[PDB]
C-alpha cells in the first residue's frame, strides 16, 4: 500500500472521480473523510469501507460545515494528511453568447461558489491539520484550466482560477504545507450544471464523452475512472512528491499536444517500424 | 496618430492605468467611452478630452450599467471596435491565514464581482458592437495572473480565472473578434481593496523583482493595448498573453536581473 | 512613424518575414542592417532601400559574420536599437521514425546550428552596441516552440530552445538589454529544410499552408507577411514596450486556442445575436 | 514493490539523479539497463544489483551505443517497458558575456549533442520495443528549462529544448507510448561541464530560492518517475511536465516561502 496510515479530506468525494478516489485511497491504507451534500451516497460510501471511512453531509460553500468536516476527521481519524478540494459543478460549455442576460448572475455565484470558493474554504478549515501534519493540498482542476472549449466563460475562468490557488496556496503555505494540481480530462461522471441554466439534473454520464473524446485524445480513448486516482496518490505519498509544491499535473489524455489534423501523430508507427 | 477613427470602451479608464489608456487612445486619434464608478474622476477626463471621451457612473458588476456604457458609447461615436475590460480591486495580499472566517464569505464576492463578472458583464455588453465591427478585447491580467504573491488567494485567482477568459473568449468570439490579454505588474497605482477588508512597497523589494531595474511610469504601460487594438499590427494575434511586468518571472535566484556590470564588463 | 531614428540588426532579413519586416523597419523611420547568406536578395532589398539598409553577405553559424554584421551595422549606421534574430530552417515535420539513421546526426547539427545557435552568436556580436543603446532582442519564435505539431522533434526542439533564451537571456542582460520573442505562425515564405534530408531546395510556398490553415486557425485566415511585422515594432520602441522583458507573444491566428471539434467557437454569432 | 515484471532503459544511471532511479527502480521489482559512460560506476551499480541490472558503456551521443543498450536490455530482459533519457551536462551558469568566442562554438555542440540528441537518440533506438511493449518514455528536464539563472543560455535553451521533444514525442508517439516530462530542481548533484569551460552553492541562496525550506536527498526525486512508468496509476498522462523543483516558480519576491510563522499564527 502507496498510502498505509495515511489520512486524506476529500470533498465532492460520494460521486464520480471523488468516490473512485475514495475507494482508491481506502485499497491503499488510507482513512478518507468526505465532505458531500449527498447524504445517501455519503453513506453507501460509508457502508462499503467499514471504519475507514467518514462521510459528512455538508456544503463546500459553508466555511462552518467545511470546518465541520475537518473537525469530524480529526476526531474520527486523529489527523489530516492529505486535503483534496474536489466538488464541482459544470457550465456544459454554455457560451458566453447563450448565457441569459436574467441569468449570468446567478450561473456566475454558483459555478464560483462552489468551484473556487468551496476549494478555498476547504483549505481555510483544513489548515491547521495540514502544517500540524506537514501535510499536503491536491486541487482538482481540469483541462478547463488550461485550454479554451472544455466549458464556457464561468467554468474555464473556475479552472483558470484554480491554477491560482495552486500557485498563490504553495506560496503562502510553504514550508509546512505542500500544494499541487492535478488536471484531470473529460470522465464519465455525475457531474451536473447550476440551477440557473436548468441543469441541475443534467449529468455528463449522459453526454458521448467516450465518442467525442477517442477522436481528440492522443491516447486514443477516455480513461476509466480508475485511472485517473493514481496521480493523487502520487502526490498523496510523502516518499514520493516530496519536491513538488507548486507542480501542475495535466492528466488528461494528451490534449494539449494533440494535432491540427489528428490527435496523435503515430497511429501506424507499429507497421511504420514493421513489427 | 495611430487610431484615428477608433473608438474603444474603457473600464476603470477614470484612474490608474485606466486613466493613461483614456489619454493615450485619445492622443492617437481615438474617441474613448469609460465606464467607472468614479463621477469625480469622470468629470476630470470629460473635462481634460473635450468631445473625445464620454464618461457613465457605473459599476462594472452591474450588467445593465454596462449596457448604457457600450449604448452610450454607440450613441456617442456610432461603434465599438475595442473593449478594454479594466476595472478591478486588490484584497491587500491578505494571506488566507488571515482572512477573517466572517469576512472571506463576501470579499470573495467583492473581488471576484469587480475582477471577473465585471470583466464578463463588459463583454457580453458591447458583443454585438464588437461582432459588428470585427474588434477586439483587450482585459488587464496582472503578474497576479500568472505568478504567486502579487496578492492573496482571492486576487490571484482572480487574475487568474481572466487569463481563462482570454483563451474562452478567444475561441469563442472567433474568427469575428479577437481576445489578448496584457499582463501589466510593477506598476504602482492607487489599487485599493474591498469593504471586507481594512504588502512592502514595490520599492523596497525591486531588485530581487525587476529586471528592468525601474519602475515605468503608467504612460509606460498603455503601449501594448494600442498594439491590441491597431487591426493592422496584432490581427494574427488572439489568445495571447503579454507579461508587460518587467520581466517578474524571468528573475534570478538572487538578484532581479544578472547583467548589472555588463558597461564595465564590455568596454562601454 | 512609431521608429525614426532607430537601428536594426536582423538576421534572415532577405527574404520571408526578414524581408517583410526590413520592408515595415524603413517605412517606419529605421535603417536595418541584415545579415543572411544570399547575395543577390541582400543587394535586391539594398537597391529597393535606397541607404536605409545595409546588407551583409555571411553565415549566422559563425560568430565572426555576425560580428562584422554587428561591425557594419555600427560603420554604416553609427548604433543598434534592436537585434532580430530570425534566419532559421525548417524539418518539414519529418518524423523521428522517418529522420534516417545515417542522416539524424548531420540533420541534428544543421538545424541547431541555425535555429539557435545562429540566434546565440547574433545576441553575443551585439552584445556591445546593446548594452551601448539599452536596445532590446526580439527573437523569431514560432507555434512550434509552444506545441507540437508544427515542425518534427528536431524543429519543435530549436523552438522550445529559443524559448529558453528569450528567458535566460531576458535575465542576464537585465537591466541594461531586453529580452522578447515573438511566436508567428504559418508564413508563406521561402523557408527550408536541410541538406542532410534533401530539403535545401523544398520552399514552403510550395506547401498548401493557406489550404491547411483555413480549417486549424481560430481567426479562420493565414495572415499576410505584413500583418507579421506588427509585433517586432511594438517591442522596437522605447515607448511602448518598456516593461516587456521576458514576454513571449503567441502571434499565431490562436493555434493555442483552438477548439477540439472546430477551430473557432463563433462562426455564427452574427446570427446568433442576429444583426 | 510497484514494477515488478517491468523493465526500463536509464542513460547516465550511474551517478546522481541515474543512479537513485535504478536502485529505486530495482527495488520496485523492476530489471534495469543502464548507459552511461562511467565504465567505473557502471562495475558499481553492477555488483550492487546481481542480474537486476546490466550497464553498456557508451556515449548518449552515439545512435550506435544507444542502439546496443536497447539491444542489451532486450537480449538480457526481453522488452523495454520505460526509457528514462537522463544523461545530461551543465554549463556552471556561464553567462553569454563570459563564453570565450573561441569556446563557444564547440561548447554549442558538447552541451547540445548530450542534453538534446542523446535524448533523441535514446528514443530512437527504442522505438520499436516501446511501440511493442506501449511503453513510456521519461525525460529528465529541470528548473533550467522553465525559468532563468540554472545555467547560461546554454544549459537553459538544451533544456527548454527537451520541453519540446516531451510534447512532439508525446504526439508523434500516440496512442501507443506516452511521453512525460520530469523536471527536478533543487538537487545538489555533481553536475559537471563540458571539456570547453574550466554560480553560488544551492545552500547560499536558498530561502530565497525553494518554497519547501529544506533540500531533499536524490532519493526523494525517484517517485514521480515510477509514477510515470506505472501504467496503471500514469496512463491519462501523455505531454505532461511535473515540475518537481521545490517550488522554484511558486517562490516569493522576498523569501521563497510566505507561511514560515503559520504554526505560531495558527497555535499548532
Ligand atoms: N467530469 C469531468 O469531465 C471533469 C473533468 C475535469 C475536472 N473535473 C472536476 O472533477 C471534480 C469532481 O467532479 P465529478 O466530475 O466527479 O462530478 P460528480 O458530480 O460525479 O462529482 C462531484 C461531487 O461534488 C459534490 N458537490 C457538488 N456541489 C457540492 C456542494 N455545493 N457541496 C458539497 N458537495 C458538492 C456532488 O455531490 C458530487 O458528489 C470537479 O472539480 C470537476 O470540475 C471533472
Ligand atoms: N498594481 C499593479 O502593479 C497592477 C498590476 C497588474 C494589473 N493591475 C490591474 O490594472 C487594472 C487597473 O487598475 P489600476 O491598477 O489602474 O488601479 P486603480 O484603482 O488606480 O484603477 C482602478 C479603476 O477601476 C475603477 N473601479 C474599481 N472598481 C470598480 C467598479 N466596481 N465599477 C466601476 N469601476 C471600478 C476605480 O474607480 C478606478 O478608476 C486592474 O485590473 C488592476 O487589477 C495592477
Ligand atoms: N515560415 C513559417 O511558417 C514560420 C513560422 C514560424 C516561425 N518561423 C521562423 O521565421 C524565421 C524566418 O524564416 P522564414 O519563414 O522567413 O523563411 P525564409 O527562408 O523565407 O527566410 C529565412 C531567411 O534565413 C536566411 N538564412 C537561413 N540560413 C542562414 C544561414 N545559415 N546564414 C545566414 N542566413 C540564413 C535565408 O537566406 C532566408 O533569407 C525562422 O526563424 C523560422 O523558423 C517561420
Ligand atoms: N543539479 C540539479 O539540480 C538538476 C536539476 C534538474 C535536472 N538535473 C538533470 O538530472 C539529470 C541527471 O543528472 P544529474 O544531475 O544526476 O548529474 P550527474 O552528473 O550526477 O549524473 C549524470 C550522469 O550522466 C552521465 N553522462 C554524462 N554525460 C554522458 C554521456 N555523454 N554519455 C553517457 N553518459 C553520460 C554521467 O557519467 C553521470 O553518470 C541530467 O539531465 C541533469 O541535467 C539536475
Ligand atoms: O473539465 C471538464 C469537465 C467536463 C467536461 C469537459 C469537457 C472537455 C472537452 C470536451 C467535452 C467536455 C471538461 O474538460
Ligand atoms: O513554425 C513553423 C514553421 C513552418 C511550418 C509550421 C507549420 C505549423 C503547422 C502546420 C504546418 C506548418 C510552423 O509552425
Amino acid at each position: 500500500m502507496k498510502l498505509t496510515g495515511e489520512v486524506a479530506l476529500i470533498t465532492g468525494g460520494a460521486s464520480g472521480l471523488g468516490r473512485a478516489l475514495v475507494d482508491r485511497f481506502v485499497a491503499e491504507g488510507a482513512r478518507v473523510a468526505v465532505l458531500d451534500k449527498s447524504a445517501e451516497r455519503l453513506r453507501e460510501l460509508e457502508v462499503a469501507h467499514g471504519g475507514n471511512a467518514v462521510g459528512v453531509v455538508g456544503d463546500v460553500r459553508s466555511l462552518q460545515d467545511q470546518k465541520r468536516a475537518a473537525e469530524r476527521c480529526l476526531a474520527a481519524f486523529g489527523k489530516i494528511d492529505t486535503l483534496i478540494p474536489n466538488a464541482g459543478i459544470w457550465d456544459y460549455s454554455t457560451a458566453l453568447a447563450d448565457l441569459p442576460e436574467d441569468k449570468i448572475d446567478a450561473a456566475f455565484d454558483d459555478i464560483f461558489h462552489v468551484n473556487v470558493k468551496g476549494y478555498i474554504h476547504a483549505v481555510k478549515a483544513c489548515l491547521p491539520a495540514l502544517v500540524s501534519s506537514r501535510g499536503s493540498v491536491v486541487f482538482t482542476i481540469s483541462n478547463a484550466g488550461f485550454y479554451p472549449n472544455g466549458g464556457g466563460p464561468l467554468y474555464t475562468a473556475t479552472k483558470h482560477a484554480v491554477v491560482g490557488l495552486v500557485r498563490q496556496m504553495a506560496f503562502e503555505l510553504a514550508p509546512h504545507v505542500r500544494v499541487n494540481g492535478v488536471a484531470p480530462g473529460g470522465m464519465n461522471t455525475d457531474l451536473r450544471g447550476p440551477s440557473s441554466l436548468g441543469l441541475s439534473e443534467q449529468s455528463i454520464s449522459s453526454v458521448p464523452l467516450a465518442d467525442m473524446l477517442k477522436s481528440v485524445l492522443p491516447i486514443g480513448r477516455m480513461p476509466a475512472l480508475e485511472e485517473y486516482t493514481g496521480a493523487y496518490v502520487f502526490f498523496a505519498t510523502r516518499g514520493d512528491s516530496l519536491p513538488a509544491t507548486g507542480a501542475l499535473l495535466n492528466y488528461d489524455g494528451g490534449m494539449g499536444v494533440r494535432g491540427f489534423l489528428t490527435a496523435a501523430g503515430g497511429a501506424d508507427l507499429p507497421e511504420k517500424l514493421n513489427i
